[PDB]
């Protein structure tokens, strides 16, 4: 049959997968080799002539590696996937394909901060430049759009304040002028968005957070058309970036990703009644959350996503001091900077990640002085909420 | 003690380990985690301003891939090693760090394809431009020399004829002109060149050969100065290639190097006797192989290397199909692309991988149409050569 | 705190594991090493002697694997757990350390097959005699123990047919005549039963099954209290069985075992659902499943079982030849022997496993020539059913 | 061709293993697999039959670990490999396969402590008696056989003293009396000796020393007759100690087992450097090594032994406080446990292992209140040594 037709639980666990064809092991063989044998000659020279399927060596391409790259491809309804060392490698293997001295790239401003760096220092030491625009608003993503632009990027939901961006709307803007439209979708997972089905052109994501979810692998993957992912494959990666993920995680990703659809359900089931506790707590001046009818694009989040998703920000009454005390005071919340993991994990960026930055310059990314971000775990919400609750009364 | 102080095969052994400080554990642990948590605010924060050491996010660094890095920087005769997801990534992740729009490269035209490839069509297209040159002529590099040239790029000995570069002279020649010196040293290894030590800056390796040396990890790492590494970790790392080493991956490479010594010797007193024996067979033409003493640069390379190397080229009489007959009647020797492995790899460049391509184009990459290429392995000499014998002899 | 104070999902997740104490790594690190290393000849010794906490030789305890079973004595209510090398590895460890000849045991017929030939076999030839009863009767239990009987063994739901055992009131009759009762909870899990609860002394199970629920680790654990555990390791594992757990199989049932409750809860939804609509197919003369009101010892399995769990067996019309038929017409439930997987699974033991065996030999495993045992995988149910019933519409 | 034709560095590499047939990958996949899948009811039925070969569940037998016992068995001339969890375990796994109450064991007293522990306490609780006896003097053997007799068990060298078996006269008196003859060869390896060869029937190895040689594996292995092999593999592990190896440990096994001649040409140069060092310190009184000629069996162990070994045990002056100061004032040789590891482990029993033992049970284990036990590394011999002179000058 062809797994394309089945429901998406059953693709979770089947697509891009089957018994191994020598030995009939279920799990996906870990093919842990740099090296791969031709049996003659003309073997070699045809693989190598793109005129027989089969693998060459490990950094163009492996069976553990495809697996998945197929099964994402089949998740986010695209062609063909590229599977890559880091999510910055997914995004930027796909820009540096994409794009050369003299191009322009309209993004979002408000995006994961290593991108923003990638945009704002690196790219333009190329020759490539980069405008920012608030991507909430359409008209400020067509007002930047220039003869050279080959890209608008954008995220949606964006940490830290969860703002969205209508993907279906930019994409017909971005189309409009002649650009492709990448999306990021790590927040998501393509259980909850599938950009492509909207107009996107490419999908990436940092599989580091859902897709895996059990807080083990470093990755990323790139989704697109054929003709797309084969330069991205073939230029960005292979001579560019080199930034090939590693068979065995592929294989942890894999097996991480068989459980995304019961993840997903557990994940926005508990913030969502995280989000509730909250936005009824006194000592909490503001929580930002897809699931509360209060977000300023409530209905849009609706028709996009199917979940509003695992993760919260919060404001807590009493702003730089407060926030320390309260995530200093959590007993089961883990303080830590990633996101998507099985376990909750917490963070106050005006006191970790952006303490030597200025108040001005912290909300540049969106940052207030009360601002905690909570990436909502596996455990019973209620554990959760009375960890919270402990913390915001101790903190206020 | 410093283990900087010990011998060779000490430090291959010890040098950026040592016993797990929680439990004892003798092997270094596998840290295969994304995420690490802090105990306090204010100890995420020292760790993001610097001020404290410790761990953030894998993607940054890792305690695993941390203990490879300083083996490698100790065996290199380094200050601080970087590795990442591929040899190719090493040395884009270097180059892209390095330069910018409107820097120049003077490259060695005998290096390995991909990298070929990267500075050929990629670089130029982000405004680096590159000028190739035959860097056995040190001559030639220096009138390639431009006032932005900011890196001279060589291999030594190059693929697939086995020419050697003159390390010292062409670090003086790089140096007086302002430009810094990136060697590749992958064929050699460590144990056998060390390029810093004859005046290079910074030296790259594709772990994936002769350092892993088990056919099983493709990785790359970087070995310079503290200031350059840092700048290769926190921007050409972390924005540009995002090309991070799995921890697995650097566990398996830690693993791996633990036997360099030993595999170094026996694949270079393998290699002399199967060089030999060629040297000495009717149906052969030619042997090129830095141990033999009619090699054109035999003296240098008894000066810069301590073993002629675990890699042979040789020519079989009656060009390509004699090659192709040859290969195709090997029953020990592996047809496969990659070199370093513990089996012996062998291939036919001008039947396999350039093919399509026409002998004039061919040559443009040193390839004759009876070349051969073997990475000799760790089987019994006598039993390569057997193989070998019965494969030319039927092919000729 | 303590993690034995919070809820079944937050112990699910973070019992018997925190941050690294020296990295803050998060996962559990995967300490894969044979040898341990003492600061001083005084810490050897300390050791040694027990009077000093730590690690000596992986055998004998590894901190990968002390997570894993810190974890699972939590989630079963235990004192002390011990990871084994299989299921088999558990429960052999465990009656070999409590049995010496002379002794007895009463087991359960309806077990699995590996174990019922353990007991029949070969605990004979050491001079351990077992006594095989129908411990749906718990009379029977009671009229087979002698003066010598050390242990009463059973498995609930026991397969193939999924009939029960009366845990509280069996464990009554044993300790009331001085025996031990030990209880194979594998089927279930802790998440679904807790044997130790209702008076078991001491629980195993194969975490191969839904513990690690990922089809990719052969293991085992034992559960029960220190005294008891103790002997199990320092005798029955370091001397007898020598059936100890890899670290990388003890950090792979950890992360399997993070998604148990999400899993457990679909793997029953699903499970209801296909029983359900087995019942109701014409073609279908008989379903074994505890979530059926219908089940011979449904009450029982309401009070002793919060869920019914995710396997199911049936018998289809026509016997023999219409079960090789069915089976050979499923394009999605995967033909296979083991169970607990994300995958559904299905098998027809009267035409695989149990084909050269008489009929009247058969149904001493209560195996009828229809019949047909399905472990109910994450896929969506309508695709399950579609495909179960496009396979019985073909077979009948 | 036939592997078994060539020579044995050439067989270390690769005997056992090929190219993947599906997908030509060169290292040999990690089937980190429970389940396997089959096409049909009767493929299933054809494997349960033995009427087919393939694969069936990964406690019964996978493809890794396949390879490495078909290595393993092709390196100790024997027709057939099973691979086990532990050394312990390959060990138990064959004496419970063997033997059942009412039979006798005649064993080598000087043996791994916990073999001993197996054989003096566990077997007899089975009704299975053992005898002790000096097997270097084969007279006693002989002494203690039976008509109960069903194994002669023996290792050769033997720690702590390094004294030796002659294993052909041993086998000879074996048969003649009807008894199998059981070698531990692990302090060996097969690259130094090779008891099949000598008249043995079956050879047990703890693969956690010199086999993998990283450090970071526990497991066994077995080989002998397939009649015996089979038994061994569906009862003994099948059914009575479930000791399965985990393939990511057999992986592993295969991956260290590459280097083992190259290893152990180092080990015993390093070695026999180091004895010849401590027989002439005046502060030694005693040096325990195969390869000096004063060793009591000197000739035997010529004749037996391809080489001396990687292991030595002395005594140094002043007894117990002397080894204590000695073992703490080593710098490089760390104090462990284990041996055959790629780096240099040194213990001290009286004040370590047996510290709370009285000196009259100490020599019960041949163990003398000044003897030290070094496990000698890869490292440069002169930083060994002087790491050995530093800490004997200290400590005398
Ligand atoms: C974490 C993250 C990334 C970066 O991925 P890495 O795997 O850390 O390189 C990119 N985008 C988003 C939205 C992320 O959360
Ligand atoms: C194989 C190789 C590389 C590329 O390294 P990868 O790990 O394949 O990316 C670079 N330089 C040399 C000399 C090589 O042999
Ligand atoms: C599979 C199983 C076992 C055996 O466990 P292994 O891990 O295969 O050794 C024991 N009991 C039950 C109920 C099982 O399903
Ligand atoms: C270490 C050892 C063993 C035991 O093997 P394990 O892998 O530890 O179970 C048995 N025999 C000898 C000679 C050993 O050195």
């Amino acid at each position: 049959s062809d797994c394309r037709t089945y429901g998406f639980n059953t693709q979770i666990v089947h697509a891009g997968q089957q018994p191994d064809p020598s030995t009939g092991a279920l799990s996906t063989p870990i093919f842990q080799t740099s090296t791969f044998v031709f049996d003659s000659a003309e073997q070699g020279a045809a693989r190598f002539a793109l005129e027989e399927s089969g693998y060459i060596y490990t950094r163009l391409g492996n069976p553990t590696t495809d697996a998945l790259e197929k099964k994402l491809a089949v998740l986010e309804r695209g062609e063909a996937g590229l599977a890559t060392a880091s999510g910055i490698s997914a995004i930027t293997t796909t820009l540096l394909t994409l794009c050369q001295q003299g191009d322009h790239i309209v993004s979002a401003s408000a995006i994961y901060g290593c991108t923003h760096a990638f945009l704002s220092h690196s790219m333009p030491k190329f020759g490539i430049n980069v405008s920012f625009v608030d991507a909430a608003k359409p008209e400020e993503i067509r007002a930047a759009m220039r003869p050279e632009t080959k890209v608008v990027y954008i995220e949606t939901p964006a940490n830290p304040t969860l703002s969205l961006v209508d993907i279906e709307t930019v994409a017909g803007i971005a189309h409009q002028q002649g650009a492709l439209l990448v999306v990021d979708n790590t927040f998501m997972s393509p259980y909850c968005q599938q950009p492509l089905q909207l107009g996107a052109d490419i999908v990436v994501h940092s599989v580091t957070k859902y897709i895996n979810g059990h807080g083990d692998v470093i990755g990323g993957i790139i989704v697109g058309k054929q003709e797309f992912i084969d330069q991205a494959r073939f230029v960005g990666l292979k001579d560019i970036t080199g930034g090939c993920m590693s068979p065995f995680n592929a294989w942890l990703t894999l097996r991480g990703v068989k459980t995304l659809g019961i993840r997903m359900e557990r994940h926005c089931e508990n913030a969502l009644k995280i989000a509730r506790f909250l936005e009824g707590h006194p000592s909490i001046t503001r929580v930002y959350y897809p699931g509360l009818s209060s977000h300023p694009q409530y209905e849009l989040g609706q028709r996009q996503m199917s979940l509003p998703g695992g993760i919260i920000s919060f404001e807590i009454a009493g702003g730089l001091e407060a926030g320390r005390r309260m995530i200093n005071s959590v007993e089961l919340c883990l303080l830590a900077v990633s996101l998507g993991d099985t376990e909750t994990l917490i963070q106050h960026p005006a006191s970790m990640t952006h303490s030597p930055y200025a108040p001005e310059e912290r909300l540049k990314a969106g940052i207030t002085d009360g601002l905690i971000r909570l990436s909502v775990g596996l455990e019973d919400p209620e554990d959760i909420i009375n960890d919270l609750e402990h913390a915001i009364r101790k903190a206020t």
